[PDB]
């Protein structure tokens, strides 16, 4: 597309000269103002995916973090992914941790940060999400994409299932899911929340919740439907909590499990030494692709997959699908390849599964074991 192309003449600059924050605020400047390219082309209906019944209609969405207010959905979502996974939100807004608080390493293709769940609010970032809900109501182009609400909990909360309720309560009628942050590594004590009683007590209250919502049309988003719950969790953990947190969601109805967020054990790249926050990138990669491995074996492919970390071209993608994950989020792949992400990931793994002989990507799922 002409459009998509020119962007990346500024996208090495970007990366060498400009702060990334500032890269972050103007993305979402140019799609706030619908600017961005487009990307209206028909998807391959062989590569599409489902979540139970959620319809994705193409595997590629972008991952929590990016649009953390909701305030730029339509652009985004309009570069040719299939959905926006929105926060992580909290109930009472957040400044986050002082900045720089993102830091970029082009070479290794890898990210730092430490921003600390910087949002609006669920309040506002509601008003945001029920503004695009009624956009959507009258663009064709949005009909059927899928919108997913991350949410966590603010630094000075105690209790984590206090904040997940407000959440549920106001945005909760317009996910299309729900998505349980339990592994942010720059909000103190959060992942220690893992722990299979304070993980098995969380999904259930915010089940509850959810379920709850129609007992007191009520779904104003894309499936009409309730929304599902998914759970992200962080790769440092040691093989035994893996296996009671499998036993938890399973045992708790998962409706799926987002794998993973960032990592803190990784110390070998130079520019990023003694920095505080997770890393994201290609040097994730292969750390959890392995995790989604262990986790799809442990969950006895019982509970679906999404991937996220380090994605950046359709093979990237197909090794998470066939080591068990049925849809791919992307982030740093949107950061070093910009505009054209979607687009060139989306060619790329049509073009895989041609040559390896599959039907459909449905076909591709965990066809590593
Ligand atoms: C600057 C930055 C902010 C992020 N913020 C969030 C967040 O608010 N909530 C969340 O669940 N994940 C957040 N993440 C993690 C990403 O969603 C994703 O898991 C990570 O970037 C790895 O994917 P990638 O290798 O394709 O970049 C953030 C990542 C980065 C780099
Ligand atoms: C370079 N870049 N850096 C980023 C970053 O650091 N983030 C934050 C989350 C950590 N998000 C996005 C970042 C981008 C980005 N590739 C970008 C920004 C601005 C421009 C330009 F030139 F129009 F101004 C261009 Cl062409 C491309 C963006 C599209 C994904
Ligand atoms: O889950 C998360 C949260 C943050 C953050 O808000 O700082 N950062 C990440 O890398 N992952």
């Amino acid at each position: 597309n002409p459009e998509f192309f020119l962007y990346d003449i500024f996208l090495k600059f970007c990366l060498k000269y400009i702060d990334g924050e500032i890269c972050h605020d103007l993305f979402l400047l140019l799609g706030k103002y619908n600017i961005l390219p487009y990307d209206t082309s028909n998807d391959s209906i062989y590569a599409c995916t489902n979540i139970k019944h959620l319809d994705f209609i193409n595997p590629f969405g972008v991952a929590a973090g990016f649009d953390k207010n909701g305030v730029c959905i339509d652009s985004i979502l309009k570069l040719g992914f299939s959905f926006i996974e929105i926060g992580t939100i909290t109930p009472r807004g957040q400044t986050g941790n002082a900045k720089p608080r993102i830091f970029r390493d082009v070479e290794s293709r890898s990210i730092i940060n430490s921003c600390g769940f910087n949002n609006m609010g669920c309040d506002k970032v509601t008003e945001n999400l029920i503004l695009f809900r009624k956009r959507q109501e009258e663009d064709k182009l949005l009909s059927k994409h899928i919108v997913g609400v991350s949410i966590g909990k603010n630094k000075d909360t105690v209790n984590i299932v206090d904040d997940l309720k407000y959440c549920i309560n106001k945005i909760g009628r317009y996910a299309d899911y729900i998505a349980i942050n339990v592994s942010s590594p720059n909000t103190p004590g959060l992942r220690d929340n893992q722990e299979a009683g304070k993980l098995k007590n969380i999904i259930l209250s915010v089940k509850e919740e959810i379920d709850n919502l129609e007992k007191n049309f009520l779904w104003f988003n894309t499936t009409k439907k309730k929304p599902l719950v998914f759970v992200k969790l962080a790769p440092d953990l040691n093989q035994e909590q893996k296996k009671e947190i499998a036993d938890v969601l399973l045992e708790t109805n998962i409706d799926g499990m987002i794998i993973s967020n960032t990592t803190t054990q990784i110390n070998d790249i130079k520019s990023f030494e003694n920095k505080k926050g997770g890393v994201s990138g290609a040097k994730l990669k292969d750390i959890s692709t392995k995790f989604i491995c262990e986790m799809y074996n442990y969950t006895n492919k019982q509970i679906p997959i999404i991937a996220s970390g380090g994605i950046f071209s359709g093979l990237d993608a197909l090794e998470k699908i066939e080591a068990g994950a049925s849809v791919c989020q992307l982030y740093s792949c949107l950061v070093f390849n910009g505009m054209k992400s979607a687009v060139q990931i989306k060619r790329e793994l049509n073009h895989l599964l041609y040559q390896r002989g599959y039907y459909n990507l449905k076909e591709a799922i965990g066809r590593k074991h």
